[PDB]
């Protein structure tokens, strides 16, 4: 069951990695 992990890991992450890029691509 290593998807709670990765899903955990990679939902996290990808919440701020998305947001810092996202916001600093956007402006």
């Amino acid at each position: 069951k290593h998807m709670a992990g990765a899903a955990a890991a990679g939902a996290v992450v990808g919440g701020l990695g998305g947001y810092m890029l996202g916001s600093a691509m956007s402006r």
